[PDB]
């Protein structure tokens, strides 16, 4: 019902499931940084993907640290972006799956998720709420509400 407590109930959520949302700027970067690393197909570590989008992030958003980088991969990782390859006693190597290898099909499935955190933890927020929350503007409800429509059937 009230927003600035369906805002902190949010991102409780999505801390809980060990992810995070780093604030509409930095995640932005974050995730363009992520598609830089993965666009044309390589196949990197947990451990190397982090820290190549630390390295690249923290330069202009000096918070940005190999746990909070984590989160935001994890969160990719929940919402079913990346193709795994296990290795046995090696590290798993992650690749993009061929269908989020753009920014807008990438972050439109990172979106979907962090709606689908929401409808699991109870809350029931509008688009314009959701487009204030993940962009920080007015200007991204058509987007929000087709994640919506989608997500009911």
């Amino acid at each position: 019902q009230n927003p600035q407590q369906l805002s902190s109930n949010l991102w409780a959520a999505v801390r809980a499931r060990g992810c995070q949302f780093l604030g509409p700027a930095m995640q932005e970067e974050a995730l363009k940084l992520v598609l830089l690393a993965l666009e044309d197909g390589s196949a990197l570590s947990r451990k190397v993907l982090v820290l190549f989008v630390v390295q690249r992030l923290e330069p202009r958003f000096p918070q940005a640290s190999k746990t909070s980088i984590g989160h935001v991969v994890q969160l990719l990782y929940r919402a079913s972006c990346f193709k795994v390859t296990k290795r046995d006693e090696d590290s798993s190597l992650m690749q993009l799956k061929e269908e989020f290898r753009t920014y807008e099909a990438l972050r439109r499935e990172h979106d979907s998720q962090i709606v689908q955190i929401a409808m699991e933890a109870g809350l029931r927020i509008a688009p314009d709420q959701w487009s204030s929350l993940l962009y920080g503007d007015q200007s991204h409800k058509s987007h929000m509400q087709s994640i919506i429509d989608k997500l009911q059937t």
